[PDB]
Formats: structure tokens, sequence, C-alpha cells
């Protein structure tokens, strides 16, 4: 009758990236969508779950605090095994490279349940960076029946590992998708009022703080929003237009990234880009750096200052980064995913088009 | 210098036959400080092997697998081998093939950043669920290994196809052949072998009715031939054998043989009729022709090398093939003298010179297995 699909959450970065997908799943009569939460402190996923109005079907308390990787792995494994024991979904959708993402895929394999891997194919090439992230990705790929690659790069990796072409779909990052639900206009926040209609620059070694402070001190029409470092930061920034606030949470961050002129960071480099906000990255090597959606800053005062300065003055180069279309998302990823499932499982005759 | 802490991890009888030879090589190099860890729930299941090779395990983990789900075994093995590695920290961990515990031991080492050397690496099937979960196990362990000791060039190729660096894959040949050097005994004995005396002995390993008929004929045409059949008795076979074998004083149904004991009977056979992939890769190393009772072989290389022979299941074919091997000496010699595609008893050695090369103990690398 209906194809039973189960999405499995755990961390907040996952809740977002998977929320749009849990929603797309709802628009289709053929699908019977379940949401499984694999988080210790549920207090973590409530915010996001409410923003999308998702009410989990299953909730597995899975302790990750004060526990080794093996323990986490096994706890996650034993709980998920006992869950799939009862429910028996046709396909299990899993995301990224978290330990739980691996455990559930493995747990699903033991019961022979199919596994669709969201945000599949990212590789560092180095087995210990990130650790254990990279191998989690690598091991989940060996299980995954379907691979939802965000980018052709990722599909090339999957292909280079001998995975059939016919099972890899370039989707574009579901992250963008989240934006179209998280970014409202009526966002209320005092720190964003203190900014009013003045160019607002969202900020994520002290040279950075020295470079910006100047920029602040020189451009009265500019303001800085800003989530051993909490100490050194407070010294460089007494400043009336550089608001040193408390760490904003994803839904919050997105809104800040929304009403901000441009952002400085050292992740965000995929979300912001589709919100038309230029991003100066503070690194020499960054694993939009070729699309014009993310310019490369350094660690030097001059460079950071000159570059940050350029965006405020030069109207054209600023508009260059504000018009540059995001290479990771066109916000129709969840949908191309569910449309693929349905075609795969023979519910529909036509398959979607890979995102380009 | 600084010795290399090497650990060997195994827990079944088939892994034991394949890893014991590696355990002995390691003990021959002062450059290495090697440990042995057995993970068999019931430690006695490994005595016979362990004693043949004079190995006293350093560590014994009674991982339980009885009435346990893959999830639980996977979690039991992980938890215990993790605990162990926290406390011992070997430089490299050597694991074998595709058992669940093997994979779990590979992940335990990974969580402690301990390198992993994979023995008998690269065997593939494009089937996610066949064998299950063996197939997946070999792939995930393949994702963790640092060194891949491939049995053959095909294994090497399967590994290259999945983007593993070539500077980390070694075709060493199957270490199973290495075992024969230690297991086979000049002085071996068994009451069955006495009753057989000096008669050409055919060794059978499993339409079984069709095979018994073939055998009957042969035992009848030739009086200097005795047949030894190791089975665990059962109702069908019981009757199946009373019909055909009935009152043939030269056909011996005997107990299922432990690998150590199978090596010895093989070494004393004239030829062998099997359907086992095990006997198809090792018996040839003892120089005994092998009649594989299947229509589709699983060891293609062997058929090409002239080591095995597909005899199908039909009665008459098995009869003429077999009969051919007793009468035609040329034919026989051909088989009995072919080169075993699967290794030359040097796998273990190749494996260790490799480690000694990888870690800077030696400037030179071992000949890769050509065969």
């Amino acid at each position: 009758k209906k194809l039973k699909v189960m999405t499995v959450f755990g961390t907040r970065p996952e809740a977002i990236k998977m929320a749009p997908l849990v929603l797309e799943l709802k628009k289709y009569p053929e699908i019977d969508s379940y949401v499984t939460v694999t988080a210790q402190h549920r207090q973590m996923l409530d915010q996001v779950l409410d923003a999308f109005h998702i009410k989990p079907d299953f909730d597995l308390n899975i302790m990750k605090e004060r526990q080794t990787l093996a323990e986490i792995t096994s706890n996650a494994l034993v709980r998920l095994d006992e869950l799939f024991k009862d429910i028996k979904p046709d396909i299990v959708l899993v995301h990224g490279d978290t330990t739980t993402t691996f455990a559930g895929s493995l747990a699903a394999f033991y019961h022979q349940i199919a596994v669709g891997h969201v945000e599949a194919g990212l590789r560092t090439g180095n087995k210990y960076s990130p650790f254990p992230e990279e191998l989690n990705r690598q091991m989940t790929g060996a299980i995954a029946d379907l691979h939802f690659a965000p980018t052709g790069q990722a599909k090339d990796n999957l292909l280079k590992e001998n995975k059939k072409a016919d099972s890899i779909f370039v989707t574009g990052n579901t992250a963008i998708d989240a934006l179209n639900t998280t970014v409202r206009d009526g966002y209320s926040h005092p720190v964003l009022d203190q900014v009013g209609e003045d160019k607002m620059i969202l900020l994520t070694m002290e040279n950075m703080f020295k470079a910006i402070r100047r920029i602040v001190g020189e451009f009265e029409d500019v303001q800085v929003v800003y989530p051993p470092v909490v100490r050194e930061a407070a010294h460089k920034h007494d400043s009336d237009r550089v608001h040193l606030i408390e760490p904003l949470e994803v839904i919050d961050f997105h809104n800040f990234a929304a009403k901000s002129h441009f952002i400085l960071t050292d992740g965000v480099q995929e979300e912001a880009p589709s919100l038309g906000k230029p991003v100066l990255v503070l690194r020499d090597t960054t694993e939009g750096v070729e699309a014009g959606t993310l310019k490369l800053a350094g660690t030097d005062e001059e460079n950071i200052y000159q570059l940050a300065k350029q965006l405020l003055t030069d109207p054209d180069e600023y508009k260059k980064m504000s018009q540059a279309s995001n290479p990771y998302g066109d916000g129709e990823a969840s949908r191309r995913i569910v449309e693929e499932l349905l075609f795969h499982y023979g519910y529909r005759k036509e398959q979607p088009d890979s995102f380009t």
C-alpha cells in the first residue's frame, strides 16, 4: 500500500538539515513518514522541531556524555536495533557523518532495511580529519542503498569508490531548504533594533578583532553583531556599535544572517550564500570560493581590513557576492529526494533531475 | 631500536588455521614484539589448532555470540576489544577476513587511532546481502584498514576499484597454504588409515546418490582403491549409504574432520572429490588433484591453472573423471604438478616483511605473490 519511510535525527545541525525533508515526505499519499529522534537531551531538538511543527514518533534516549566512542556506538546500535525490531520501515533515511548516523545504518542493515544516505559523498581523504566523521561517512556509504550527493564532487567521490551511478543522485544541500522555513521577516530581537537600518556585519587571532574594531571606528554607519576567547574578545570590543551577544541558536543565526549586510567567519558558508550575503572566510585553505559566494580572508589586520573595507565601499564587488547564486542549494533538495524514492521504489514513472 | 607492538586477533577455527602461521612468522623477528588475542566464547574450540602451532594466547576475550543478534554481538565485541586496546595499545592490529568480531575489532582500534592490517583483504561479491553480513563486514573493515594483504591480484583489483591507494595493497597469497607446512605431519596416524594400508585412497567431501553410485562402480572396477568419507551421520545419508555402499569393505564413512586432520588425510590421498572452496585452495598445494563436484566453479583461477576440475553432479561423469585419474598417469601428473594459483606457503613472510618495510625497519620490500 504505502511506502514506510523513517527519518532518524540526533543532533541539532541534523534536525535543521533534515526538517525540510521530513516536511516534503508529508505531501505524498504513497509515503507513510515516521520521525525517529536519537538524542540524549531532547531539549536540544525542541526549537527546530517546533519551527517545522514536527512531532517525533519515536524517541531514543542515547547517552553520549561521559562515554567513549565504542560505548556511544554500541548504545546507539542496541537501541536502534530494538526499535527497527518493532517498527520495520521499508527505508531508513540517515544524515551526515555522526556516530549515530553510522550506528542506525548498521542497525538497519542487520534487519535488512534499506538505507538512504542524505548528504552523501563528502571526503577529506584523511582518515583522522575529521575523526571519527570521515570514517562514519565512509562506513555508512558502504551500507547506504541510495546516495543523495549534495554536489557533483560528492558524486565523483562515490563513483570513485565503485558505487553504481544509478544509485547516486546530486541533490544540492538540504540546508538551503531549511532557510525557506526558518527565515521570517517579523523576527524580533533587540540587538537587531540597536542596529536599525545600519549596515550590520555578522561575526562568527585577535588581529581579526583589531581589524574589525578599526572598521567599526571608521564606519559609523556599520554595526557588528557577535555571538580565553570570550575574554580577549571583550577587550578589543566599550564599543557602542559592536554588540557582543550570547551565542545565537540556528533559527536565530539564520535570521541574523538574513538581515546582515555581510558575514565574517572561520558551515555558514553554504547557508548564507543563498541569502545573498557575502562571506569573507578567515583561513588560507578552505577545503563559493570559486562561484564568488565566499571570498578568502587571512589572519592579517591589513588583509582583513582591506577586504572588509572593500565590501563597504565598492558597491560593485559587494553586489558581485550578493548576486552570486549558491552552488550548494536551490532549495528543492528534499523534494528531489522524495521524488527519487518514489521513482526508485516504483511508485512513479519519471525521476527528478539532478541539481546542477 | 624500538620494537613494533603487533597484535593478532582471531577467534574461530578457520581464522586460527589462517592466522596461526602469521603468529609464528612474527615470533621470528626481534624487531617485533607481538601479542595474540583470541575472541572465542568457548576457548576449547581453539585448543587443537593452538597446540598444533604451539601458541599460548596473551589475551583471551570470551565474546558471547550464542543466541545473540548481530547488533548484540557487534556491540559485545566492540566493547571488549575497545577496553583491551585502551589498556594495551599495540602499534598495529592484525585482523582476518570477514567475521563480525573482525570488523568490531577494526573499529575498536580505529577509535584509538591504532593502525589496522587486514589479512585476506579484498574478497568481493556485488551482493550487499550475500554473504550476510560477511560481505558488508569485509567492506567496512576495508574502509578502516591501513594495509591490505590481498590473497590474489583480483583482490588487489577489487580494492583499487574502490579507491584504496596502491601503495597500501599487497598480494601475498592465501596464508591458508602457509598452515600446511606446520599442520601436515610425516608421522600422522588414524585407525582409518591403517585399514586403508597402502591402497590408493580417494577422499570425499560434500544428488549425493549420484556420487555414491559413481564411487561404488569405481570401488568395484579397482580393488586397490579405498574411499574415505568424513560425514556427520544423518537419516538420509544413513540410508543413502546403506543402499550403495552397503557391503563394500573399502568405503569408510568416518567423523567430520577438523582442518588439522583434513590436511593429513588430504596429504595421504590419491585424489579428492569436494565441493568446498577450502579444499580447492589448499589441497593442490599438497599436490593432490581435485575433482570439484559442481557445474559452476567458485575458484575460476584453479580451473585455469589445471588445479581443479568441474565434474558436475551426473553419476557417469564423476565415474569417468575419477577413473581417468586412477588409470591415466599423464592426466594425473598434469593436475598433481600444476601451480597453485592461490599461494605458495610464503604469505605470512610476505606480510611481515611488508610491516617491517612500512615502519622503517627495512629498506627493501618482499616479492609480491605471482603464482
